[PDB]
């Protein structure tokens, strides 16, 4: 569940935080609207784990595996079992056109998988629709990702919050003018060159189920009006996700540790961990 | 109001956050449970003002002005009008035994003052009174409650950057100290007991707050703990501050305020880590205190 009030923790012993030592001297760890930007070295996972365990937190994870993409499911699920929200309740939602092609994978206690029988406009619509049909009653937080990926390292409760976006690996060090936002004023996704905090990737976002429903519905509705006007945003649902998060500031921002492609972009020093990466 | 939804912001033009530039290189700006530690340089007040203003945020501010402490009210209130939550709705709650001594002060639009006329010691009384008035009035009247000492003046901005479900403030004597040096209550017989191997920060009892419901929970819990100590003839070394520290140890604050928010320059000077001295102690015989 998601309790209204602060959790009362048991006695815990861990290293004291040091006020006169920054946790990172190389990166920004809080946004100008006071949301944490999640990097290795910013959190004590034992404290967070206990906070979330006490609320009996359930996390849903959606992926779309259509056509040849069903081929990525086995690696995705096996690595999720090793690295995603381990120790917590997880409900995987696999959207697919080939239920019989979904691999048999052994799941840990408190973890389960549902197959949902079935383009970017549609993904937003479908997520929103299934939030209303079932995710709202079944999980507390919903995380939405691409299937052609593998977990290489811990991705846990540190990301959970009402609404989060993830820094796109191509733009985390770029000025706003370089971000590939939709730039036509006719588009619902329009952002001019003097606006923008970050460029978020469409491949990893989430939050409470209700905030995710709201984001995905808003993006779908915006795509529909754009379509009526003969417009398709330059990067489709990702352009709309960016517009949504510009106006509705996320309560956490995930660093590119959470979405990387080592083949394309190597391994810059600011990344102490590569947690979730593209599969060749 | 406080909404159960992300607030939608209008077009605003402000400097882009820079992912590869730390906002501070000299201090910790986020706790290990991912709560911001608020220092000048960490926030853009334009964005925060807009977020809170669009929800018509109302902030209650409590002070206890008993006996001779009523003399501090004019300076406190006049400086709060200049620097506390300017641009937002504010409800001052003055707990006093001398309603007639409360000064006449000019208040801005959307700012109101209420005078609350006041078997246990005083610190217990303060926790009990705040908790009781949360139930009686604050829950219906304001969104956030901020509880401070009256012998204080606002010298610089104190605004919506502090607002969050629960916050405490770093005590100026201890922000650079190891936990073993913290003056927590160390007697295991006390409900405020914290052993040498526990503790994140030493919070000061003179500035805490949060949503009304979280402040009600905190003050009730502290009062109940003090009553248990009382039964056992125990008085925690630093009274309500000791209990505040125990509570915030077990219930992590969702923001922590740096010592910019509670300082005494006569005692501690002005260390380089402080860009602003926002809210400062007022000497007993200050010219504005009468
Ligand atoms: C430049 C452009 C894209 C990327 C990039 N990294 S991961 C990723 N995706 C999208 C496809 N599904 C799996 C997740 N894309 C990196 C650099
Ligand atoms: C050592 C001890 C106390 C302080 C200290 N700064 S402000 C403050 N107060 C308590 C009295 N009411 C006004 C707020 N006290 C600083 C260093
Ligand atoms: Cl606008
Ligand atoms: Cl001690």
């Amino acid at each position: 569940a998601i309790g209204e009030f602060m959790v009362s923790l048991p006695r815990m012993v861990y290293p004291q935080p040091k006020v006169l030592t920054p946790c990172r001297k190389d990166v920004l760890v809080v946004t100008p609207w006071l949301a944490p930007i999640v990097w290795e070295g910013t959190f004590n996972i034992d404290i967070l784990n206990e906070q979330f365990r006490l609320q009996n937190t359930t996390i849903g994870l959606t992926v779309f595996a259509i056509k040849k993409y069903v081929a990525f499911l086995k690696l995705f699920l096996e690595t999720a079992e090793k690295h995603f929200m381990v120790g917590h309740r997880v409900h995987y939602y696999v959207f697919t056109d080939q239920p019989a092609a979904v691999p048999r994978v052994t799941l840990g206690t408190g973890r389960q998988l549902s197959v949902l029988e079935v383009v970017s406009m549609r993904r937003m619509e479908m997520i929103s629709d299934f939030c209303e049909r079932r995710f709202l009653s079944e999980v507390d937080y919903l995380v939405c990702v691409d299937v052609d990926m593998e977990f290489r390292d811990h991705v846990g409760v540190e990301i959970l919050t009402p609404l989060f976006g993830t820094l796109h690996p191509s733009f985390y060090g770029s000025s706003r003018e370089a971000f590939t936002y939709e730039r036509r004023p006719q588009s619902q996704a329009y952002i001019p060159k003097d606006e923008g905090d970050f460029y978020y990737m469409g491949a990893f976002f989430g939050g409470s189920v209700q905030e995710v429903q709201r984001l995905t519905r808003a993006c779908h509705q915006a795509m529909m009006v754009d379509q009526a006007n003969g417009i398709e945003a330059v990067w489709h649902d990702e352009s709309h996700l960016n517009k949504y998060l510009l106006r509705h500031k996320p309560t956490k921002v995930l660093s590119p540790e959470y979405l990387w492609d080592q083949q394309l972009l190597g391994w810059p020093a600011v990344l102490r961990k590569l947690r979730f990466t593209a599969v060749p």
